[PDB]
């Protein structure tokens, strides 16, 4: 039969970013970016992946697509 019942296929994994600009949003489900200000949110540097209340008293994570890649300069062994 329909082996389908509709499900959506995505290939995203995680954006690995540090805030850089300051963009302001208007969704429930995400949380506005910073430019490296003064805030009480978890942005996560070396990944685009935050999760607090920013100086808009919101909460949220997101992929901050609008700052600076960042790089673990350092490196893991096995």
């Amino acid at each position: 039969g329909a082996m389908g019942s509709g499900v959506i296929l995505r290939q995203e994994e995680a954006e690995y970013v540090r805030a850089l600009f300051d963009f302001n949003g208007n969704d429930e489900e995400d949380l506005p970016f910073k430019k490296g200000d003064i805030l009480r949110i978890r942005d996560k540097p070396e990944e685009q992946w935050w999760n607090a209340e920013d100086s808009e008293g919101k909460r949220g994570m997101i992929p901050v697509p609008y700052v600076e890649k960042y790089r673990p300069a350092s490196a893991s062994v096995s």
